């Protein structure tokens, strides 16, 4: 029933090797559940989506992993409560083109469609969108969990079990296998942006830009930024800023199918934009290649952000893949990962002295009050990300509640102490 498989990250590192189970039949994933339990627990069992996590919290070695992709049947869209009833492993694409028709839209999208549902909850995701709808947690109204007693319970953000929901979100598949889950849309007309460009020509610049009110005037908001350049280049930046189009907005030749599937001058105003236009490594280059490290420093910290972008760029190790944005307010959920304040994701060439410079930025972003992502992560360790989750001690309270006999656990679980 299980296959021996190697497995690892997006970033092809850390491998270990787990039994994978891969099945469509939700009996034999509770099964599956109910034999590592009914075996007192030992390297225990966690849930995998489409690996598009950069760390280890998708693989367990010498445990059970089950691969939840086969589980993948959107099992209802209703337009006038915006709601969608979808297995675990259905994809973000998948449910962007059967929601469309609709006039639904995915309430967050990441940088990549290739995401499960599960995972998308697990990691509490982000996007461009988040100073205006929070993270994907935010949006979801119910969802089914698998426990480690083999009872699959349903759960919603105020009801009875909101604990447990709330821990599940951000979770890292460490409260059990969500199954299947009931996500708000968001209500749209077209499938278009309209948007406005503007460049900065400093980190100050970027910064003064983001805090002018403006972000208030756009859905949707996120920069490419300079992290190589010496100041005070250091931190200029190229954003990309808008909102869901409407009809009445879209050029005449797009509007007959509105909800269709799919330095200097990069400054424009009222430019219409598709998903991909408007959106836009290291798998193909790993884990030889690249280190991808991303944070968020409290909003009220940005002098000590702009010395952590002075620190990198001095450091030798030139990131030209960087992605800044100012997150909005953040969720209940303990181990979510964004809170309010400046967000960077940066990509750095393997090279010598990397490991210990990267150890500093830890150091730093803890200090000021800031975290890593654990879909990012597959190196900090245990002091670091517990110090930098003030919330953890409370989020394993539940976990131990839910779990007693740790059925749940991952190389992440294990590495950071989360077990
Ligand atoms: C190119 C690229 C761009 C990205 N951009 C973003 C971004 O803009 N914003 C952002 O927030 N993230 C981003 N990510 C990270 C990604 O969105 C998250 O890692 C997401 O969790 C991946 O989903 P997955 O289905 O691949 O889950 P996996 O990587 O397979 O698993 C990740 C975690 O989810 C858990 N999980 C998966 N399914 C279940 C389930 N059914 N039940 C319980 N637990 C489950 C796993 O146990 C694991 O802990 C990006 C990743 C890549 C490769």
């Amino acid at each position: 029933t299980t296959t021996a498989t190697r497995l690892t990250g997006w970033g092809r590192t850390a491998p270990s090797v787990a039994n994978v189970l891969r099945t469509p039949d939700a009996e034999m994933i509770v099964k599956a559940v109910a034999r590592v339990a009914e075996s007192g627990g030992g390297r225990g069992a966690i849930a995998r989506g489409l690996g598009r996590s950069y760390g280890d919290n998708a693989q367990n070695g010498g445990g059970l992993v089950i691969d939840m992709t086969p589980l993948n049947t959107i099992h209802s869209i209703d337009a006038d409560t915006k709601l969608v009833d979808i297995d675990a492993g259905v994809n973000l694409d998948q449910l962007m083109k059967a929601a469309l028709p609709f006039g639904l839209w995915v309430p967050v999208l990441p940088g990549t469609r290739q995401v499960t549902v599960g995972g998308a909850i697990a990691c509490d995701i982000h996007g461009k969108n988040h100073h205006s709808a929070g993270s994907f947690g935010n949006h979801v109204r119910s969802m089914d969990l698998l426990t480690a007693d083999g009872e699959i319970r349903h759960l919603t953000p105020t009801g009875e079990d909101a604990e447990l929901f709330w821990a599940t979100v951000g979770g890292n598949g460490l409260t059990g296998i969500i199954m299947r889950a009931t996500i708000e849309m968001t209500p749209t007309s077209t499938a278009y942006f309209i948007a406005d460009g503007d460049v900065t020509a400093s980190l100050d610049e970027t910064i003064a830009l983001h805090s002018d009110g403006s972000e208030a005037r756009y859905t949707y908001s996120s920069a490419w930024f300079d992290a190589i350049s010496a100041p005070p280049k250091l931190g200029r930046a190229a954003v990309s800023r808008g909102r869901l189009a409407t009809v009445e907005q879209l050029p005449a030749k797009l509007r007959s199918e509105p909800l269709k599937f799919d330095r200097k001058s990069g400054t424009y105003r009222g430019k219409v934009q598709n998903l991909t236009q408007f959106y836009h490594w290291n798998r193909a280059y790993g884990p030889a290649g690249f280190l991808q490290y991303q944070f968020v420093i409290p909003t009220e910290a940005v002098d000590e952000f702009k010395k952590i972008i002075g620190v990198i760029q001095a450091s030798g190790h030139y990131s030209f893949l960087n992605v800044f944005k100012l997150f909005g307010p953040r969720n209940q959920a303990p181990l979510s990962f964004p809170i309010p304040g400046w967000n960077i994701c940066v990509d750095f060439p393997i090279k010598d002295g990397l490991g210990k410079f990267v150890s500093e930025l830890d150091r730093r972003v803890l200090e000021f009050g800031g975290r890593l992502y654990t879909a990012k992560d597959s190196r900090t360790t245990a002091e670091t990300f517990h110090a930098m989750y003030p919330r953890v001690d409370e989020w394993i309270s539940v976990r131990r509640k839910v779990d007693p006999l740790r059925v749940f656990a991952s190389d992440m679980a294990r590495r950071l102490e989360l077990l």
